[PDB]
């Protein structure tokens, strides 16, 4: 299956309802004959999916809410593969959106943090870094909620959150909406000579409960969700990746859940500017959850928005060289659930 | 794909958490090498911001690799979900689904016309009543006879969250709820828990001996606020999820159908919409027995919303138990007579979407 088209808003404090977010969002997505919308939102008003399709005119295309919290995006990108690989469907809609401006995740973060420096030898300037390049990335991208280069120093210096993370590591609270337009690959070519093909997706929970984690510094549900994704991708390569950085501690960590780098490597792959824009690997060209912001729904969405605009080398400012294969990473919780896609310019 | 078992609990004002009754209804079932965990569940948003309910459910189950998300189409939430475990069977996203329903409740549409108004379900119902029997003449019996039936059928299910007999005077006598509607004639706020297990057909034999096969889906929208535009006796996403159900299914007949009778009026004009009886017709068949258990196309043997109860997420996955055990003779006093091919109605709102499933003894 590919993507064919897209839709994206800036994130932030916004004016817009939940209704008008998504009418924004897929206003110049309905010229296609879309047979199912797939909405990806946690928080929701009742019945928002039907809600949704009348809104928009469309108001006998069936739809459903896909709800997998901060990994909602992912599951529902899954949901509308399945929908059209089993034919059930033709021209997927998948929404997503969350308005939120009408042992906790941070506390995790910060234990993650303190173990990883602990059992790796990690400075603690390698962790803060990963915000220094994550703002620089969001700075170029105009739909980031945050756009504001900041320096290792203000980093560090910003508020703390739970010690010693501080806010500048921390994705914000935010409202937004993303959407893409999903057909099987037989039909792809109709809609754009570039589409950008879904490779492979892997899906897998872990225990949530906090005290049954085995540790702090792996997130096992990121490790066989990306293991199962590239065995169905049939790649071992990427050319970067949208990882769920809801905490800066956790890009370092899911770098190395994904297979990039070896545990406890991770901040040294930062330290050395691997994982930069203008690196052999950049991570979170999009500014990450840290610079974009944070819409539950939206997030997953928006990350196959990023790998769409990516790999038709229509990213501007914020290109990856070169990108053919990109992946990306959607998660619930403190890895309580993970998607992860692998996207490529070939089926 | 085909249903190879199922888990059921009773419905009602339960005092376990929605935890334990996950537990309940799943307990025979963890035994199979599931690979997915569909949870269709409206209501159930306390852990949004901490874990999230389909992950909480796989961990508390000891599934704690197996990957998990929730549908959410509020009343027609497990019509919804069954319809994505069987897509993720056929594109081989997944090789067995559990899927299941739940509702923990225990403890509306805009109407606009040519100002806005926040109207209830059962009030909208009752404006069905009144211009049915206006546009076709219908006795206000054959709509109370409705709940007459589905209480007796309610009484034959060990599960119903309401198993007593009624007579057409006592529903006659009940308090009104919307005028001329009265209490025993919609569905009561239920907690309870339903799961079924799903793969593809090339799998079923291997589950067991009598696989019951999904034959089609059919799945519709329909605009989610009420205009003086719509006829209030017809539901448009209905009649279009049964053509698309019945086009996939290749069959025409069908021996029993479970329908979402939030209330009486409901189950009358969603047979006609499912296309068994013309429109204004459906009343008739009611009045002459064809509906009822010996009849000769028995609609809600369960007991149907009327007296099973209604736990939001959880019906459209009974409905599916239902049509199991109706298939494979297993459901006992309320068994339907050589039945072999059924249908369910898991339906939001008053009709802003529908799902509706084509079951069979064959693929
Ligand atoms: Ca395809």
């Amino acid at each position: 299956v590919a993507i064919v088209d897209v839709g994206i808003t800036k994130f932030g404090k916004r004016k817009e309802n939940i209704f008008d977010l998504v009418k924004e969002v897929t206003e110049k997505l309905l010229k296609y004959d879309i047979d199912y919308v797939i909405v990806s939102n946690s928080y929701s008003t009742s019945g928002l999916s039907s809600l949704i399709t009348t809104y928009l005119n469309l108001d006998y295309v069936p739809s459903l809410r896909v709800d997998n919290t901060s990994g909602s995006g992912g599951s529902a990108i899954l949901v509308a593969k399945s929908l059209l690989e089993s034919k059930e469907a033709n021209t997927v809609l998948v929404v997503g959106v969350e308005k939120m401006s009408e042992a906790s995740l941070p506390s995790l973060a910060s234990i993650s943090a303190i173990e990883y420096m602990r059992k790796f030898n990690a400075p603690r300037e390698s962790i803060a870094q990963v915000a220094v390049k994550n703002h620089y990335n969001g700075s170029l991208n105009p739909f980031a909620h945050i756009q504001k280069r900041v320096t290792l120093e203000e980093v560090l210096n910003s508020p703390v959150i739970s010690e010693p993370l501080r806010l500048y590591e921390y994705t914000p609270i935010s409202d937004g909406a993303a959407a893409v337009v999903m057909v099987r690959n037989e039909d792809a070519l109709s809609y754009t000579s570039k589409p950008v093909y879904i490779k492979g997706i892997g899906s897998s929970n872990y225990t949530a409960y906090v005290s049954e984690k085995e540790d702090f510094v792996t997130l096992p549900a990121v490790v066989e969700a990306s293991r199962k994704a590239f065995k169905k991708a049939k790649v071992e390569r990427i050319d970067f990746a949208e990882l769920h950085d809801m905490a800066t501690i956790l890009e370092i960590i899911q770098s190395e859940d994904i297979g990039l780098f070896k545990k406890g490597e991770g901040w040294k792959a930062v330290m050395e500017g691997l994982t930069s824009l203008d690196g052999e690997i950049p991570i979170n060209p999009s500014g990450g959850l840290n610079s974009k912001g944070h819409p539950i729904g939206a997030s997953g969405v928006a990350q196959a928005v990023e790998a769409f605009s990516q790999i038709r080398n229509e990213a501007g400012n914020r290109q990856v060289k070169n990108a053919r294969v990109g992946l990306s990473l959607s998660m619930a919780g403190y890895g309580n659930s993970a998607t992860v896609i692998i996207y490529g310019d070939e089926p």
